[PDB]
């Protein structure tokens, strides 16, 4: 309906200043649109922010935590003295002074940096983004993050409390699809999650089926797995979440299609990002979310490995027909 300032058309008038947000954010905080580092920071922060909910504390008469609301930033001085959160402070600082200087509220801006910056890397669908969550917030309290040595018992059920089932739960992982590591085995700083850092595909839950074969650094970090080749880091979770009767057919689900991946994650991040709040109170904004350049790259098993290779969890689907590569193992540069 409405033209904002420049000149773009938008629906409602709400939506006019996340334009000029969009452009401090991609020159500045993303360094031209650029899909690096601060776009996968800003995947852990939008989860760390969410995730400190708990409808189990409410209901025992304690404070349950605000989800979505911005608390790891205004309550940055508590939230990032939890042992999940660390390497994130220059990413929250760079975040607070765009919050302050645009006049939006924290818990908005976490969730449209998250939008914003999946749309500099290729493969990624267009994120909802709805805006009007109160700026006021409490801390949230210790406990709520699940953490790399978890059982996936402990996981499932710290995230079901959140409100996730196990197959959402799966779902959110595609973001380790652009991810690396710096805080579990710094030896081997910003060791990739899958041979794709920056493409968002379907490369991670093929990779982290494959058998662990290779011990990527020195020693072996916090909660770390011998991972497939050369330079890939592979998390206890992670590994395990791909192979335990409750998620396995989930994640191979996921190995063959980047379109199912991509709806599958969209949808469990609509879900996240109103937890703590009514998304009916909400204004919808999604059309100042721009396209992200589509990935053309078919699924396929990395190196020379097989089928044989891959540790079919799921007793009830066959493995998917993927495709093979005629070369040696790759070594994985670090994530940029
Ligand atoms: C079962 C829950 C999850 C666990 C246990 C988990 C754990 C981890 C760990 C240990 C790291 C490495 C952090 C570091 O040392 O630098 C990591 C990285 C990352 N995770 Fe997760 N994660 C989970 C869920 C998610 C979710 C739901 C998202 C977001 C939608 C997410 C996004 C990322 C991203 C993008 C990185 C890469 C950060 C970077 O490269 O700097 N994770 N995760
Ligand atoms: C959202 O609330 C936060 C926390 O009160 C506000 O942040 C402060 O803003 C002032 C002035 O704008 C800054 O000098 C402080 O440094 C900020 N404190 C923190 C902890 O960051 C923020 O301004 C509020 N945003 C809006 C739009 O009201
Ligand atoms: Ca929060
Ligand atoms: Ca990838
Ligand atoms: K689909």
């Amino acid at each position: 309906s409405v033209t904002c300032p420049g000149g773009q058309s938008t629906s409602n008038s709400q939506c006019c200043v996340w334009f000029d947000v969009l452009d401090d954010l991609q020159t500045n905080f993303y360094q031209g649109s650029k899909c690096e580092s601060p776009v996968r920071k800003i995947l852990r922060i939008v989860f760390h922010d969410a995730i400190g909910f708990s409808p189990a504390l409410t209901a025992a008469g304690q404070f349950g935590g605000g989800g979505a609301d911005g608390s790891i930033i205004a309550h940055s001085n508590i939230e990032l003295a939890f042992p999940a959160n660390g390497g994130l402070t220059d990413t929250i600082e760079a975040l607070r002074a765009v919050g302050i200087n645009h006049g939006v509220s924290f818990g908005d801006l976490i969730q449209f940096a998250t939008a914003v910056g999946m749309s500099n890397c290729p493969g990624s669908p267009r994120l909802e983004f709805l805006t009007g969550r109160s700026n006021s917030s409490q801390p949230s309290p210790p406990s709520l993050i699940p953490g790399p040595g978890n059982t996936v018992t402990a996981i499932l059920d710290r995230m079901g409390d959140a409100g996730f089932s196990p197959d959402e739960v799966v779902d959110l992982l595609a973001a380790h699809s652009l991810a690396s590591q710096e805080g579990l085995n710094s030896a081997i700083f910003r060791s990739p999650l899958d041979s794709t850092p920056q493409v968002f595909d379907t490369q991670f839950y093929i990779e982290t089926l494959l058998k662990g074969t290779t011990q990527p650094g020195p020693s072996l970090g916090f909660a770390e797995e011998l991972s497939p080749f050369p330079g890939e880091f592979r998390m206890r979770s992670d590994a395990l979440l791909a192979r335990d009767s409750r998620t396995a057919c989930r994640w191979q689900s996921m190995t063959s299609s980047n379109e199912v991946m991509g709806q599958r994650y969209r949808a469990a991040m609509a879900k996240m990002s109103v937890l703590g709040f009514d998304r009916n109170a909400l204004t919808d904004c999604s059309d100042v979310i721009p396209s992200a350049v589509s990935n053309n790259a078919a699924p396929v098993i990395p190196g020379g490995l097989t089928v044989d290779d891959i540790e079919v969890s799921c007793p009830s689907e066959p493995f998917p027909e993927i495709a093979t590569a005629s070369g040696p193992l790759p070594s994985l540069a670090p994530a940029p």
